[PDB]
């Protein structure tokens, strides 16, 4: 039993509930998405000079996706999916992507006001992207093993 980062694919009509977008230049910067809690930090250099790349990640719901995990054993998704804006992107340096992944304790908890955001932002999933693949629905997603 363990959790990690994985790149899932979208088959049917994906459910886009959140959409983060931000044009980034060689200068660098980060793209935060409060709608879900996902933030992408780009190191000063990932993007070349004299260029402007519109990087937007759309956070979808966990319903219209192809989860390779095994729910029969208990596996599942505890992190909001993501849809890479541009398809076939290649940075000069890897970008740090962070997702709002909480502990498995709240996997089915009603969520109390005492600390419903405690680890929601602490145990975030970090993934480095130098180049973003190009697929019909190359999305991300935390894999909850069983």
């Amino acid at each position: 039993h363990s959790s990690g980062l994985e790149v899932l694919f979208q088959g049917p009509g994906s459910t886009v509930v959140a959409t983060a977008r931000g044009i980034f230049n060689s200068n660098g910067g980060v793209l935060s998405s409060i709608e879900t809690g996902v933030s992408i930090i780009i190191p000063q250099g990932a993007i070349p000079e004299g260029v402007e790349q519109e990087i937007y990640f759309k956070v979808c719901r966990d319903n219209s996706i192809l989860p390779p995990l095994d729910k029969e054993k208990g596996e599942t998704l505890l992190s909001p999916l993501v849809m890479c804006g541009p398809h076939g992107l290649k940075f000069l340096k890897p970008v740090e992507l962070r997702l709002p992944h909480c502990d498995p304790k709240t996997w089915q908890n009603k969520c109390l006001p005492g600390d419903p955001n405690y680890l929601v932002g602490a145990n975030c999933v970090s993934v480095l992207i130098d180049h973003f693949g190009s697929g019909s629905g190359v999305v991300y997603g935390v894999v909850r093993r069983s």
